[PDB]
């Protein structure tokens, strides 16, 4: 599996990341504000992203096209947290990065926020999520994929951190370093009978997770 290699490979990973030069991601400015991105509805492009905000949910997707990673999902996924009433100013600073033909997420979310109670957890924190797949065929995780979408984290931090965006309410299932303000790290597909700080100290020690930290 796509955790049986990043387990025997650990070492090694870490080790060819941080010799790797930084990376470089060509925005886009050709993308819809946080508004535009709610009036997606049944279906709308953007820089080679289908956008939908559907009637039933309330969250709007961002899906390529034309996906970048080749492997199984395995579970790892990203949540951003900012302040509640920052959320538009959020995403119009992220968005050149989120619909980037560099970006190493083929696949995110946000949350349509005039379709939560502003009191309720969903407004509150995670409102976005980035979908990490292993890039190669076989499902497992290059060294060049990892660190790109650790740069790729990185910028997304530094760039609400730029625009002075507060942060919001970490959700408690998630994991985070001290050194990041808005993005926690979850895996979906972990047994979770049991929650934080149980679930939370088993996801502190997921390779993908530490790669992505130390």
């Amino acid at each position: 599996s796509t955790n049986k290699h990043l387990k025997n490979n650990f070492n090694s990973l870490h080790n060819q990341m941080r010799k790797m030069p930084v990376s470089h991601f060509k925005e886009a400015l050709d993308v819809p504000d946080y508004s535009g991105m709610r009036q997606s509805g049944f279906f709308a492009m953007s820089q080679g992203f289908q956008l939908n905000n559907h009637g039933y949910d309330v969250f709007i997707h961002a899906r390529r096209e034309s996906p970048q990673s080749q492997g199984k999902f395995a579970g790892d996924k990203f949540n951003i947290s900012v302040l509640r009433d920052m959320v538009p100013q959020a995403f119009q600073a992220l968005s050149g990065l989120l619909f980037s033909e560099d970006s190493p997420v083929d696949k995110w979310k946000v949350t349509d926020m005039e379709k939560v109670v502003q009191q309720a957890r969903v407004s509150l924190g995670a409102q976005f999520t980035l979908y990490i797949k292993p890039d190669q065929e076989n499902s497992q995780y290059s060294a060049s994929f990892l660190h790109k979408t650790r740069q790729f984290i990185e910028c997304l931090e530094s760039r609400l951190s730029e625009n002075g965006v507060i942060s919001g309410q970490c959700p408690e299932s998630d994991v985070h370093p001290e050194n990041w303000k808005y993005l926690s790290y979850r895996n979906e597909l972990r047994s979770g009978r049991d929650g934080g700080e149980m679930q939370r100290q088993a996801l502190r020690e997921e390779p993908f997770y530490r790669l992505m930290t130390e």
